[PDB]
């Protein structure tokens, strides 16, 4: 196609075209748009950034390719190095809070991985686990496990939504809800696509499957695992699993996830915390029970405004433009049947054991007066609880799509610390936190999703993505945050696309010895620096530092 | 010094000599030694691999060194770039059966890390973690705890002996037997220093701790490490902490471990299978107890002549100088009130839970013909039940020394595939490795450890080190099991110096893809190749494959 709306860097028309040319008698014009729309959720934009902060053409694509199968990508690839032409890779672009779709670098090809490459691979019941190409979703799987009487036998292990990439959410490094949450964790046996074209299967994905008849003649892509590829990460040798999330190392075409055993038993649960300040306490309670293997999962301790934007919209419950006060929190806590913070949890096992846990647990957050403990039962149907039932049980639900719209034209912005699994600590985040949004006039939004000694802090920054005064508050909110955790000893786990760079610049121990020592890792494996460039701060050298970074 | 047996390769003995008297004056003649012994486990060698089984100078050192803090590296590294200088950073050299100290090209000096660096520094209550320099054994970290009344708060995790550093081991990827075995899994933040001869702190480790008075001034070494350096290993951006597991890409000067709390309540025991068949029905029952949380440890299948070998050698149970027949083992089973395999594990947590637990697994097992349940008191005071009720509760032991010494001048060498939890595959990988012992004339001793999803198969070549016939025959015994296990799917998890190169050329997918990756990135932060050549069959381009491997 013709005539782009942003060019890649140093690259002529004449170029593009005859780039594009190739790409077309490869992959069919079918599978390739040009750029010469916000869209929804559920067709998302691989174009731009849906959530847009900067300008809504700020990070936008050049092209859009949707190669057929892994060989489509080496050639695709190939070219990319013939051209010197930058390559965004996406798997289902719902990465919405953190940029979606859009390329850190304008100009860039989009690479949808997940349009075609499609399948759900192997799904292995006495291994317990899956592989998976970029384009199932947590829903995809969900449907192909209930389609196979499977349910019964392994569960899943989502995130809030259904919508987002299994290996693409993976790859972030992203957060789930059941003994199984830690998605990045739970993986064995990579295939990535090398900026040199080359193919690699990481772990025992390097050892090779044995000959016999069947197999003979397939394609290296196409070619089976060996036994133990999905089942022990490690493999032998340096580990370098890692160098592919949050990464321009690589592109990953088939991942293996781990799918937990079907518990034989369940039960999701609430607890309410009165007071604003009953936050402290709680994280002080929750810290020796998430170590001592009380709480088997990952619990998520909510903010009030949270499920009140899930129920509805901020017009519903005030009128007022400035930030809610504290009274007026109460007066939704005290509605709804809720608390300042809420505590989600869930049991697992046999009914004997969820028996004794779950008396540690309420015998536990006795000591805080006022506190209410509901089983999914006992709420209200429209509930967060009936809709986090399912979701610690591994079954992909929307319902909490709706607290975006808690502005006319809501859009979200995570901005994610991590902080201690100390109640003290906690509270010190929150009003450093909670300071900076009142100064920026938004409201306070976030849960603490409880790791094993980490707690993922997510600030929900919901915003009118079409109030311009509005949209430049919230990036000089977010730059803000940014440095005084850093001058707090915090660092974001996962980071938007317009401050990568400034994220990055946080982990400067030692005169950014570990963005030297990452950059030196990227231009060794692309040299001409091709795979999405700028991901993560992290550049190789022919982008000046001085014309790219934000 | 002056005369060493063995320069490294192209440097002459007036560069070396340079070299040395320039280390000498950095780091005192009393940390260093030219070579111009064997050891014990209690003082082991740093020069030479002590249960040898090729020549016993095939691997040598040119010389010790050893830094007395963080700069020496760095001034070592600086030197060694200069001369073109082998390194081989060890912590303290209990690699027997791995190698033990010796350097994997002759002529290295091997860094000896543990003799000064030396120091637990930090056990935080709260985070339920610790922070350790090179040289922190098993037992000295325990003896840390006793000192401080922690042992009622915090347990350690270990292997068979109490010896190993706690990050030797932990960066070699290695195993013990509470929640916390996969040592690998449980580091947060380390510190490196890179071949170039920077400071790298990995993770949240980068994120450097905000500035106050009492810590100005500090060099990178002794800064102190911010508050989420070792709660959450992930970081931001690409997670490179695998680089340095089983690599030569860095010298590790510190690392983070957590520490597992009391867990309020403590059983092990010991199900013994009468039956060398009962292996097979025995792991099909693991399976759905390791995979449901019955089994909260990493549990090991013992054969019967470890336990034998722990109690005494083979001159104590037969004169005979040829593998005991099957019907021998049968003897000696019945002779001490074991199986013919035997399981070994541990219930953790207050009694409601351990009971219910400890019933699902009699229940499970009881379908095996002939089994008999032991808790540590039914046994006599010699038992392998009381050693291991000390060790999967993290108590530092060395009992197990014993089985080393089943032949005259016993050492071992492991061979360490790994089989899936099937039943199945465990007899097929079993009989496979006990035919090729037998055709080698020796005992076949192993023990299966259970991981969640896969099995570490640790076959222990006990060998006479000065038997050059046996020798032979255990270095034709290891190289045809490698391949043999290679042709039914089966790659080694951890290797021994002589048959790095070989194990590596067995995870060969797509024409060695795996390996080639992995020589670009090293040859990128290791321009002159002196960090440990040739570690896991890596090669900097410099050392010329056809002269280097085996
Ligand atoms: C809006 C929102 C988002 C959200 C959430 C709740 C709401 C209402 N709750 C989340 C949660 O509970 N846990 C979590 O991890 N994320 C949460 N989010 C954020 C986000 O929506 C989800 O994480 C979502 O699953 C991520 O989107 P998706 O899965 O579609 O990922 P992507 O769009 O493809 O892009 C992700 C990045 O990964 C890299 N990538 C992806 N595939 C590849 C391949 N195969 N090769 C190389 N790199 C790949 C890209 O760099 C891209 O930036
Ligand atoms: C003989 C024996 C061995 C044994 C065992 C039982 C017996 C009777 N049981 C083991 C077990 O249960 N689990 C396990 O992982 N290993 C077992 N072994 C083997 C061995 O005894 C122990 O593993 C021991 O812990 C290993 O020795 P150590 O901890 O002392 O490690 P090292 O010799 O100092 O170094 C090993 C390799 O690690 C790399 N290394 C070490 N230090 C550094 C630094 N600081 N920087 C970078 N790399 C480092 C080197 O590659 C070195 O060769
Ligand atoms: C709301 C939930 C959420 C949003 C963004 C994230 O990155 C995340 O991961 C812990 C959780
Ligand atoms: C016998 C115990 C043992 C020996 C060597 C190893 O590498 C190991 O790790 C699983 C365990």
């Amino acid at each position: 196609e013709f005539r782009p709306l942003t060019l890649p860097p140093k690259l002529s028309l004449s170029d593009f075209n005859e780039f594009i040319q190739d790409i077309i008698r490869i992959v069919g014009s079918e599978n390739v748009e040009v750029i010469s729309v916000d869209g929804s959720y559920m067709k998302p934009t691989h174009t731009h950034d849906p959530h847009h902060v900067m300008d809504q053409d700020y990070f936008l694509a050049s092209a859009i390719v949707a190669p057929r199968n892994v060989a489509d990508v080496q050639s695709i690839v190939g070219l990319a190095n013939k051209f010197s032409f930058p390559l965004w890779p996406i798997s289902i672009g719902r990465n919405s809070g953190y940029g979606g779709a859009a390329p850190r670098v304008s100009g860039s090809v989009v690479l949808d991985m997940g349009k075609n490459m499609n399948r759900v691979l192997e799904v292995n019941v006495e291994g317990a686990y899956c592989v998976v190409e970029p384009g199932v979703t947590y829903h995809d799987l969900h449907n192909y496990l209930e389609a196979n009487n499977l349910r019964d036998k392994l569960w899943l292990d989502v995130p809030d939504l259904g919508g987002g990439s299994v290996l693409g959410n993976a790859v972030e490094r992203g957060v789930g809800y059941t003994p199984y949450g830690d998605h990045w964790m739970m993986h064995s046996g990579m295939e990535v696509v090398l900026a040199n074209g080359e193919l690699l299967r990481t772990g025992m994905g390097a050892l090779p499957d044995p000959k016999r008849p069947e197999t003979m003649g397939l394609k290296p892509e196409d070619q089976p695992w060996s036994k133990i590829a999905h089942l022990f990460p490690y493999g032998f040798g340096p580990y370098i699993d890692g160098l592919f999330s949050q990464s321009n190392m690589g592109i990953v075409t088939k991942i293996g996830i781990w799918l937990m055993p079907n518990p034989r038993g369940y039960q999701s649960y609430l607890i309410t915390l009165p007071k604003d300040g009953d936050l402290k306490q709680a994280v002080d309670i929750i810290r020796p029970l998430r170590l001592g293997m009380a709480l088997q999962n990952v619990p998520t301790i909510r903010h009030i405004l949270l499920d009140a934007a899930v129920l509805g919209d901020k017009r519903s419950y005030s009128s007022r433009t400035e930030p809610l006060s504290d009274e007026e929190l109460d007066k939704i806590a005290k509605q709804l049947n809720l608390g300042r913070w809420n505590f989600y949890g869930a049991l697992y096992g046999p009914e004997p054991i969820r028996r004794v846990l779950w008396e540690t647990i309420k015998d536990a957050f006795s000591a805080i007066p006022g506190v209410k403990f509901y089983f999914p039962e006992d709420t209200p149907e429209n509930s967060v609880l009936r809709v986090r039932d399912k979701t610690m049980q591994g079954i992909p639900t929307y319902d909490e799509l709706k607290w975006i719209d808690w502005l006319p034209n809501g859009a979200h912005l995570f901005f994610s610390p991590i902080a201690k699994v100390s109640g003290e600590d906690a509270m010190m985040q929150y009003a450093v936190t909670k300071k900076r949004c009142q100064e920026a006039g938004l409201d306070f939004i976030g849960t603490f999703t409880v790791g094993m000694r980490e707690m993922h802090h997510i600030v929900c920054i919901v915003f009118n993505k079409k109030d311009l005064i509005q949209k430049r508050k919230v990036q000089w909110l977010m730059r803000t945050l940014i440095d005084d955790c850093a001058a707090n000893g915090w660092g974001e786990y996962r980071s938007h696309l317009a401050f990568m760079d400034q994220i990055m610049e946080t982990y400067n121990w030692n005169n950014s010895s570990f963005l030297r020592f990452n950059e030196v890792l990227k231009n060794a494996v692309d040299p001409n620096g091709i795979i999405a460039p700028g991901k993560s701060g992290v550049w190789p050298s022919q982008y000046s530092h001085v014309t790219w970074k934000l």
